C-alpha cells in the first residue's frame, strides 16, 4: 500500500496564525513560526499584493499565534521569499529533529492537512513534473506542510499556498521559494502538462516482480531512445540515464535489466491491463519511488 | 479527493515492543496495561500457566517496563506493568462493522512506521500492508480527541489480505490465531461506500455517469448480487441522506447510475481519476473530507 509517515512529530508543531480577518496554519519550530506570507493579505490584496508594503505596516501584535489553548507572543517578524517568519517568545518544546529540503519532481512525501492550526488528516503525495501536487485542500489549509521522516529526522519539503484551476496544488519549500513558475497572487495561472512519472512506474513494476507477479513481462528489450519515443506518445516522462542508474539495484535484485523492464512497460501501455491488476491496482502507479520500494 | 488517515500522534505515544522468548511484536500501552496478540507466547491456556511475568520483556523506546502481572482476554494478552503510560489518550475499545473504515498505524519493533486508511471488508479481512514483525499494530478512528481502537493485527492470509481482532481479543471473521490453512471467503464490493464515492465525484464536478433514470432496491440488488455487490439494505439508503439532500441526486437516482456502471463498464473513462469503483470511503468519510 501507499503509506504516509506517522504524523505525530509534525502534529506537535502545528499552530494557528491570524492576521486581521485571515486565519491559516503555521509551523512552530524552536522559536520561529513559519507561515505563508499571504496571511497579511485582505480581500483587496489578492490580485496584486505588494508584500513588502503590506508587511512594513504590520507590527508584532498584529499577528495572533495560538498553540492549542495558549497564545504565543510574537516578538519579531521577517519575510523570506514567500513565507513569513514570526519570532515568538517561547521555543516549541515539541520541536523534533528537523531539516528543510527542496525536493525534485517524482519525490514523494506525506502531507498533514490542518485547519485552524489543528491536524485533520494525513496522506501521501508526489511532486509532479509540472511542479504541482495532487492534494486534498480546502479553505484555510494554507500552511499545512509536506514532510518525510527518515530515522527520526523530519525533513520539511512543502508548505501549502494555493489551488490551481485543474484542482491541483502549488506551494513552496520552507525557505519560501515556490515549486514551479507559480506566484502567491490571485492572477490567472495554470499547471503545465502533468506527465506520468516513468521512473516511479518502473520501480513499482520491479516491486510487482519482487512480490511474485510476472504476467506483464515479455521477451523483448529496447533501446533507451526507442523507449522514450514510444513512452512520450502516452505522455510519460522521458527516461534519463540517471533514471536507469537509479533503478540499478532493483534490476540487480530481480535479474531483469532496466531496458528489459522498459519493453514490458511499452507493451503494458499498448495493451492495457486486460482486466488484471499488478499490486492490487488496475492502473499503473506512479507515486511510489525507487527509494520507497526498497523501504 | 485522497484516501486520508487520521493523524496518528495520539497512537504513536502508545506503541511499545513486546518480546517473549525469540518472538518480538508490538504492544499497545494504555494506562498500566500493555495489550498484544496472545501468539507472542508461542494450546494457549497451557502455554500461559507455564509463563511468568519475567518471561515478558516490554520496551518503551529506551526504557524497559517491568511486567507485574499477565492475563489473557480471548486472543489478546494483557500485560500489567509497573508504570502508567503518561501519554495515554482519551480512548475506548469499539468493534466495527464491515464496510467501516479506520486508520492503521503499522509498527515494527514497537516503533511506528507508517499510517494508512483501511476498510473492514465484508469477508472480515482488511487489505493492509503488514510484514513479518507487524503484529500488534492497531487500527483506530479519532472523534474530537477520543481514540476509538477497533483493530489489532494478527495474521496474513494466503491471498495477501489480513485478519485481526478487536481490542477485547475477538477475531473479525472465521479465523483462528494458529498457523494452519485458512482462507478468506468470497469478498464483495461495499455498495454504500461506492455510492458515497460517486457523491464525492459529483461534488468534485465529475458528473458524466449521472443519467435520467432511477431504480428500485430489488431491481438494484438483483443486478448487484450478480456482480457480487453487497445488497443495498434500506439502512444504507438512510445514511446517504445528507449526500443525497446535498447534491440533488436521490440515492436510487445514483443507484441507477451505479447500476448502469456495472453493465457498460466505464469506457476508459475515469471517476476521480480511477478506472475502478472505489469502495473504501464511507459516507462519513466523504462528509469529513469534503
Ligand atoms: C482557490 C483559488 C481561486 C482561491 C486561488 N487560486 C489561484 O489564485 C490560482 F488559481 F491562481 F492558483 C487560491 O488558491 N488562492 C488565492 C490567494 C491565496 C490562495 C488560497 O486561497 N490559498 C488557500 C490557503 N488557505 C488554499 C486554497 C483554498 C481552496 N483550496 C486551496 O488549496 C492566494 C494565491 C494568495
Ligand atoms: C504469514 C503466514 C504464513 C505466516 C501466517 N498465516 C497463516 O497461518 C494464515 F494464512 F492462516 F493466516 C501468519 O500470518 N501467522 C503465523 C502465526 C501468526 C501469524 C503471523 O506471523 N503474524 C505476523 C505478526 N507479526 C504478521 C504477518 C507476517 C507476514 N504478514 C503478516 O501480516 C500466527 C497465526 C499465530
Amino acid at each position: 500500500r501507499k503509506m504516509a509517515f506517522p504524523s505525530g512529530k509534525v502534529e506537535g508543531c502545528m499552530v494557528q496564525v491570524t492576521c486581521g480577518t485571515t486565519t491559516l496554519n503555521g509551523l512552530w519550530l524552536d522559536d520561529v513560526v513559519y507561515c505563508p506570507r499571504h496571511v497579511i493579505c485582505t480581500s483587496e490584496d489578492m490580485l496584486n499584493p505588494n508584500y513588502e508594503d503590506l508587511l512594513i505596516r504590520k507590527s508584532n501584535h498584529n499577528f495572533l499565534v495560538q498553540a492549542g489553548n495558549v497564545q504565543l507572543r510574537v516578538i519579531g517578524h521577517s519575510m523570506q521569499n514567500c513565507v513569513l517568519k514570526l519570532k515568538v517568545d517561547t521555543a516549541n518544546p515539541k520541536t523534533p529533529k528537523y531539516k528543510f529540503v527542496r525536493i525534485q519532481p517524482g519525490q514523494t512525501f506525506s502531507v498533514l492537512a490542518c485547519y485552524n492550526g489543528s491536524p485533520s488528516g494525513v496522506y501521501q503525495c508526489a511532486m509532479r513534473h509540472n511542479f504541482t501536487i495532487k492534494g486534498s485542500f480546502l479553505n484555510g489549509s494554507c500552511g499545512s506542510v509536506g514532510f518525510n521522516i527518515d530515522y527520526d529526522c523530519v525533513s520539511f519539503c512543502y508548505m501549502h499556498h494555493m489551488e490551481l484551476p485543474t484542482g491541483v496544488h502549488a506551494g513552496t519549500d520552507l525557505e519560501g521559494n515556490f515549486y514551479g513558475p507559480f506566484v502567491d497572487r490571485q492572477t490567472a495561472q495554470a499547471a503545465g502538462t502533468d506527465t506520468t512519472i516513468t521512473v516511479n512506474v518502473l520501480a513499482w513494476l520491479y516491486a510487482a516482480v519482487i512480490n511474485g507477479d510476472r504476467w506483464f513481462l515479455n521477451r523483448f528489450t529496447t533501446t533507451l531512445n526507442d523507449f522514450n519515443l514510444v513512452a512520450m506518445k502516452y505522455n510519460y516522462e522521458p527516461l534519463t540515464q540517471d533514471h536507469v542508474d537509479i533503478l540499478g539495484p532493483l534490476s540487480a535484485q530481480t535479474g531483469i535489466a532496466v531496458l528489459d523492464m522498459c519493453a514490458s512497460l511499452k507493451e503494458l501501455l499498448q495493451n492495457g491491463m486486460n482486466g488484471r491488476t499488478i499490486l492490487g491496482s488496475a492502473l499503473l502507479e506512479d507515486e511510489f519511488t525507487p527509494f520507497d520500494v526498497v523501504r
